[PDB]
């Protein structure tokens, strides 16, 4: 398949590595799942320059359970917000909330509609990102400034028009893995 080859070109090697981690641990193959593969790649990647962007923000995803629920449980201990249900992606010190990155392939309200409802807790700020370069932020707080999101939605456009070069958007557009 030529969404791993793709895949491999276009993402750091961490990133990659981190994508198979999270797949083969969990009993996917990246060969297989290609699509998810690509969108996990995408995700931890998004994630990555948003708190690189800030310091500013703590990383959660990207680690093992563990140590992600770790680095939850001591912020909750240390600031005493409420601990989320579901493993959050990054905590904003300056804003002092969690934060669920979203990387859809449809429309941001629909995938920001999907989240919320999964995350029944008001206090984690969602933020959804498209490959269209659109946005979509709980009480339209997009938390960063106009360069970081604009770094990211230019990102992510890229990975779009390079799948598609490849032939690769269509199969990747049209599936919901990783989201
Ligand atoms: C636990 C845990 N779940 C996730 C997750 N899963 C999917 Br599917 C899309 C996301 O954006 C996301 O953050 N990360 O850690
Ligand atoms: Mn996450
Ligand atoms: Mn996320």
């Amino acid at each position: 398949s030529a969404m791993e080859d793709f895949v491999r070109q276009c993402f750091n090697p961490m990133i990659v590595e981190l994508a198979e981690k999270a797949m083969k641990e969990y009993g996917e193959d990246p060969k297989i799942e290609t699509n998810k593969f690509a969108a996990i790649c995408t995700h931890l990647e998004v994630c990555f320059m948003y708190s690189d962007f800030g310091h500013r923000f703590e990383i959660i995803e990207g680690r093992d359970r563990i140590m992600a629920w770790t680095v939850v449980n001591s912020i909750c201990n240390t600031t005493g917000v409420e601990k989320p249900k579901f493993l959050p992606d990054l905590y904003d010190y300056k804003e002092n909330r969690f934060i669920e990155i979203g990387v859809t392939r449809r429309e941001v309200h629909i995938y920001y509609l999907e989240k919320a409802n999964k995350i029944k807790s008001e206090k984690t700020h969602i933020h959804i990102f498209s490959f269209t370069g659109e946005e979509m932020a709980t009480k339209a707080d997009y938390t960063l400034d106009e360069e970081s999101r604009a770094r990211i939605k230019t990102r992510l456009f890229t990975i779009r028009q390079e799948m598609a070069s490849r032939s690769l958007w269509d199969s990747f557009r049209q599936s919901e893995r990783g989201e």
